[PDB]
């Protein structure tokens, strides 16, 4: 369970900065026994030359272990791959990096999921 707070800035001023679509820093929080245990933040490479990128950055952090994902992406695109995926979606309603991570212990924010395995309707 790894929670990754979009933009987060890199140190304790941008909280949350405004919205998840090209955030050059995504913040990963590996956190083990409700203590995070490893705090660490990549940046983005080329946000801004490539075609079609933004909210493609999803993808790599589906790649990271990132089982958590909190930002505020403007609109259910983000959210939209993140369902088809399988990873925990997040929403931030907006405070601050360093009171997210003890909001996501208690499970405080909302978060939403899609699963493929459900009713089980064998042909027998």
């Amino acid at each position: 369970m790894k929670i990754a707070i979009a933009s987060s800035g890199t140190d304790l001023g941008s909280e949350v900065s405004r919205f998840f679509g090209r955030a050059p820093y995504f913040m990963i929080v590996e956190m083990k026994k409700g203590n995070i245990e490893s705090s660490e933040v990549i940046e983005n490479p080329s946000a801004s030359a490539s075609g079609g990128a933004g909210i493609r950055t999803a993808q790599i952090i589906a790649n990271n272990g990132v089982k958590a994902v909190i930002a505020s992406s403007p609109g259910p695109n983000a959210f939209e791959v993140l369902n088809e995926l399988g990873i925990k979606i997040y929403r931030a309603t907006g405070t601050s990096v360093e009171e997210n991570l003890k909001l996501f212990t208690e499970g405080n924010l909302e978060e939403i999921r899609s699963p493929g395995s459900g009713r089980g309707r064998r042909r027998r």
